[PDB]
């Protein structure tokens, strides 16, 4: 049955609503971070992405590591597409004040990703000492560019995005297939909110970032307005994702020793879980009694995914994050073989 799923999914939750100091800890210093990083000349126009977001948390096992996203508006802003990648972008200017803030990152026309981090980073490295022991870390980097230890127990990834209140680029138009699922007018409003890009290279190029758009539909997900909102409409759609992800966290920690499943991420849970929701619109295919069928539904297509080498970005249709230059075959054939012996097996991660 489901009897099982709902236990891990209690489980989870009370150690997400338990109470906890780390939130006042983060805040404390992020509120630091932000208004010293305002004083300097390129980043004055810093903010958070949401108020209110002092907690969001990618690892949905890990109640002690937080993800916070400051973001910048950069007006007027030129992308061009990085080698028909679809995904990825040089960022260069229109330029009205040449003197526009980021000019001090320029090279030639193209915006330096690596040299804003840099300054980015020691302008928190310095801030970071002048209450609580705050560490900072210089590894990987990218995305997330800036990693705090708070005390012992608490981990804060800081990402810097650039925003973009302008049309979505192109290699979006056909994306976000969400018209017989949220409707038409949906997809419309969404598609009038700003876009972000965050650093990250497949050299200095940056990628689109859709995570407050997942968030607003993840929000707002039945194809009844009313769904999840009381009684005989409750359904079992974010159960599942949040099942999906903590599968695959699971799985990723059981085999850390082993490096193949070090490229796998919740991005890739995430899209295939949305790629459900588009294959089953109705309301009445997310019943929170068939909260077993519904996750197996999502565990078949993501190994249906992982078979075919073939998992399209929801939002960038042409990107294929399960081509075989991201991650090879060899990596996706122990994945599937992992999560079949799970399935096969009620799922032993679960325990
Ligand atoms: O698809 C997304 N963003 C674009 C993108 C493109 C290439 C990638 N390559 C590797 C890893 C992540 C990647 C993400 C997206 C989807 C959801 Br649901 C939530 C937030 C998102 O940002
Ligand atoms: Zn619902």
């Amino acid at each position: 049955g489901a009897s099982k799923l709902r236990a891990v999914l209690e489980k989870l939750k009370l150690s997400r609503d338990d109470i906890s100091t780390a939130a006042g800890m983060v805040k404390g210093v992020v509120d630091h971070l932000l208004l010293r990083l305002k004083c300097d000349s390129a980043f004055r126009g810093v903010g958070l992405l949401n108020t209110g977001s002092y907690y969001e948390h990618v690892k949905i096992s890990a109640p002690n590591e937080f993800d916070v996203m400051f973001k910048l508006e950069v007006p007027r802003i030129q992308l061009e597409e990085y080698s028909n990648t679809r995904a990825y972008y040089f960022v260069k200017f229109k330029r009205n004040p040449k003197e526009n803030p980021l000019s001090q990152f320029l090279e030639g026309e193209i915006l330096s990703a690596s040299k804003m981090l840099s300054k980015f980073r020691k302008i928190i490295k310095e801030e970071i000492n002048d209450d609580t022991d705050v560490i900072m870390k210089r590894k990987r980097g990218g995305s997330p560019a800036v990693t705090l230890l708070i005390s012992e127990k608490i981990s804060v990834d800081i990402t810097l995005a650039l925003e973009s209140k302008s049309s979505w680029p192109a290699s979006t138009q056909e994306g976000l297939r969400i018209q017989n699922w949220l409707s038409a007018k949906v997809r419309k409003q969404l598609r009038l909110k700003p876009f972000y890009l965050v650093p990250k290279h497949a050299e200095e190029t940056w990628r689109l970032s859709f995570s407050h758009i997942e968030k607003e539909i993840l929000n707002n997900h039945g194809k009844s307005k009313t769904c999840c909102e009381n009684k005989e409409e409750k359904c079992c759609r974010k159960d599942c994702l949040k099942l999906m992800k903590y599968l695959l966290e699971q799985l990723k920690e059981r085999f850390k020793d082993k490096k193949h499943l070090d490229k796998f991420s919740s991005y890739h849970v995430k899209t295939a879980f949305f790629h459900v929701c588009t294959q089953n619109p109705q309301d009445s295919q997310w019943d929170r009694k068939d909260l077993g069928l519904c996750f197996d539904n999502c565990v078949t297509y993501f190994l249906q995914c992982l078979r075919t080498e073939k998992l399209e970005n929801y939002f960038i249709p042409e990107f294929n994050l399960f081509s075989s230059n991201l991650i090879d075959k060899r990596s996706k054939e122990f994945l599937t073989k992992q999560i079949e012996y799970e399935r096969n097996n009620e799922f032993p991660v679960f325990d």
